[PDB]
């Protein structure tokens, strides 16, 4: 029993949804077709810390199909889909993950990925948020020597990598997967455009139309969140500290405001900043009865949930809580301030996760084979691989590329087969 | 009479609209307030080749207010606003520009900016499309030695600069103004979102709702063009050679198609590719009666207009022509295949042009003062100046920035005053 999941009998349900998801994830299935015979990951031993969803199940089985051995944990206490974890466990793949972990169980799960029977230890890390990278660096420095590198999924995780590199604390090569174009501009944006609304609806069933919704942060995540609620008839407000992002939001028709000014006016608050206490106690005290607060950024401290411990909490249903102020006023807190799309729904849909996870597999292949040519710094995959990820997803959604003629390729200074853009291109 | 314009008596009308535009261009007016006393451009002699519009008039007078002497020409034969040129000429500023220049008049106008009375010669170039840069390099190499650098406005122009640098043909420093974030992601995108529709309507008065419109190219320009027509109820098709840009368009709900497939289906065709003959004779032969074709990319060869010389052309009104095929079928060609927003309307509105032109002024200041620390390569302005451009435009449209606290700045690794993003950030 080299696994730990909530209920193993959910395996067959997990398997059925994984079968569906495979048809939504052509990038991963294309990598299996291209590489399953050559097994480029034979000899790879991957410790993974990434939301144990149906989509991640397809990622795991792609790594295994390419020859890898893996041990897996989720990177959020609420993000596991128990039936996905059970389907993976039933294949004999070590997974330590369930929805609703305590803090202690969470770190125990991560630790289980770092050693396996017969002296199994990872030579690769696959991380989403930097927790696994931190544990290894801080608590298992002997394991560091054997680790060829880490590939990192999300914006907050890559920020932690850059802080480490700035102070000489990064001891392994790192591939920034977030800043592949086919990740940051798809997952972060179009993923949240669908899964923010999903989390809100499943949790509260709230009408979006006519509501005043505030998005704190207008980066890739906040951009998608704004589109989502705007499409359903909300008046969308945006807060930003970056004047360029603020000008973008203003040019899309959003009023750019501070929560200091508008706290009494909002029905729904979404933190998308990757920052600390952007929603304070005073903000929440000023909010109307039954205001809905959630966080779609990576950590639980975008909202100061600590400041709410002084009040009575009344649970409505799992991951949906009332906080009752002394005058009787209530606010609704989603997922105890943690990732609302994964905590209250199922995260992003399979199709866009295929783009993110095709980048992950390519990074693991590149680290496994060529980590010796990398320094202890953070890199991105080259554009030719970024474009390949895009190409592998066009067929599913019926998009037909125009082929450049010789003179057209020459005219704009590109090879007919790409890359089509200079490295400084922002899309 | 050190100028050449269509009708000098239009000056007072030009002056009235320039006065209005100043209130729409807070970035330029802010630079005047900050720098008009210190005159950082005293001693600067700027030859400019850039659409002689009301907006460019505000740019010119900002350069002059900062101490510069300029000589100006337009970079398109149809893009001049005659009343803007007349207002500039009436100030005593040398301008050589009118709407409807012949090819010979066009290059004569450019040449006039390269020498003035009393042995006046430029020490700076301000270019939009690379024509002035080409003329100097190819036909005035003695003038090159005195030129401190060029600042270049648009995507096609910077591509020409990179081709030059790749072959050792660039002999002066160049600042890529297009790829300031506050240019490429605002001018190219939101500018075209309004001025493409403007050009189409003024030229043809065509209903957009219910039409099938094809956008060739889904870069910054094509992205804005698509939004424009989609907002007015067109079915918008997109063609792309770049799989990443294609996937973006598909994820916004556009069918990504080839003109080879859909020629019989389109009512309106817009080339936004910066490429050569993306619309061919056979495409146009297959199009329905009264199909509308236009180009919003920088040069007249996105559509093969040459292939239409074999047919009878019947003018409808200035810059709006019928091409009559042998079977009686007609197509409508806008502006002889040249920039439709500037040829058939007035280009982008003042507010977004203020963002582009605030970057231009900063680049000219940086070249004038520090060109000796630059090599003969193409550079961009640093992010701190990019963010300053954004800041200077927030007040006009009522956007209020959130100020980071000390711990929030530290938490994401930035200075409270910026820059807020790493150089690889794509917005
Ligand atoms: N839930 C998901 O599925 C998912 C997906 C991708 C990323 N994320 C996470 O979401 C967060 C945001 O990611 P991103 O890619 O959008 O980052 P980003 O850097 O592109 O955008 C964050 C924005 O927040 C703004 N901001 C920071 N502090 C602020 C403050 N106090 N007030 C207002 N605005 C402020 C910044 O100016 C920036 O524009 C990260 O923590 C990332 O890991 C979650
Ligand atoms: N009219 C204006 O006011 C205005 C403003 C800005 C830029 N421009 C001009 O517009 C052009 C496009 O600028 P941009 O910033 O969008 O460039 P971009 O590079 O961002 O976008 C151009 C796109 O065209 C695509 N493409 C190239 N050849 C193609 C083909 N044969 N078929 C289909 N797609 C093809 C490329 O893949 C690319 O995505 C340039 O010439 C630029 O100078 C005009
Ligand atoms: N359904 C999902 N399965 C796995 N990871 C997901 C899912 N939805 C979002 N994520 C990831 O969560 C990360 C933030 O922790 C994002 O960068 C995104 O890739
Ligand atoms: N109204 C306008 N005045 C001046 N330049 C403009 C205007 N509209 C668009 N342009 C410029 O035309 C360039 C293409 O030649 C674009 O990069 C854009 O900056």
């Amino acid at each position: 029993q080299d696994y730990k999941v909530a209920e193993i009998s959910l395996a067959d349900w997990g398997r059925k949804e994984i079968a569906i998801a495979e048809t939504e994830m052509p990038g991963l299935m294309a990598l299996r077709e291209e590489f399953s015979a050559k097994k480029p990951l034979q000899g790879a031993r991957i410790a993974g810390c990434l939301h144990m969803t149906i989509q991640t199940a397809v990622l795991i089985e792609t790594l295994v199909a390419l020859g890898a051995e893996v041990r897996w944990s989720s990177c959020n206490i609420f993000s596991t889909q128990d039936h996905a974890a059970s389907a993976i466990a039933a294949k004999g793949i070590p997974v330590f993950a369930w929805k609703g972990e305590t803090e202690e169980e969470y770190w125990w799960c991560v630790e289980q990925t770092l050693s396996g029977p017969n002296g199994w230890t990872p030579n690769l890390l696959l991380d989403d948020g930097g927790d696994l990278t931190q544990v290894v660096h801080q608590k298992h420095p002997k394991l560091l020597t054997a680790i060829k590198g880490v590939s990192e999924e999300t914006t907050t995780g890559v920020a932690r990598l850059y802080e480490m590199a700035k102070h000489g604390q990064l001891k392994i090569p790192a591939i920034n997967v977030n800043n592949a174009v086919t990740k940051s501009k798809f997952d972060n944006l179009y993923g949240c455009r669908e899964s923010l609304l999903d989390g809100l609806k499943r949790a509260t069933d709230v009408m979006i139309a006519g509501k005043v919704a505030l998005i704190l942060g207008y980066g890739d995540v906040g951009k998608g969140c704004a589109q989502a609620l705007r499409g359903q008839g909300a008046t969308v407000l945006v807060a930003e500290a970056d004047p360029i992002c603020a000008l973008q939001a203003a040019m899309e028709g959003y009023r750019v405001v501070t929560l200091d000014d508008v706290a009494e006016q909002v029905d729904i608050v979404v933190t998308a900043a990757g920052n600390y206490h952007v929603v304070t106690h005073d903000h929440m005290k000023r909010m109307r009865n039954q205001a809905i607060l959630c966080n779609i950024g990576h950590f639980d401290s975008e909202i100061d949930i600590q400041s709410l411990k002084q009040y009575q909490w009344e649970n409505i249903k799992p991951q949906v809580d009332h906080v009752i102020f002394p005058d009787g006023k209530r606010i609704i807190i989603l997922a105890e301030g943690r990732l609302v799309n994964l905590g209250c729904a199922t995260g992003h849909p399979s199709f866009v996760m295929s783009a993110s996870f095709t980048n992950q597999v390519l990074a693991q292949i590149e680290l496994f084979q060529n980590s010796s040519q990398y320094q202890n710094q953070v890199y991105v995959l080259p554009k030719v691989l970024d474009e390949k990820v895009a190409r592998l997803h066009l067929g599913r959604i019926g998009a037909k590329l125009t082929q450049l003629s010789n003179e057209q390729a020459d005219y704009i200074g590109v090879d007919k087969n790409g890359p089509y853009k200079p490295d400084h291109y922002r899309y």
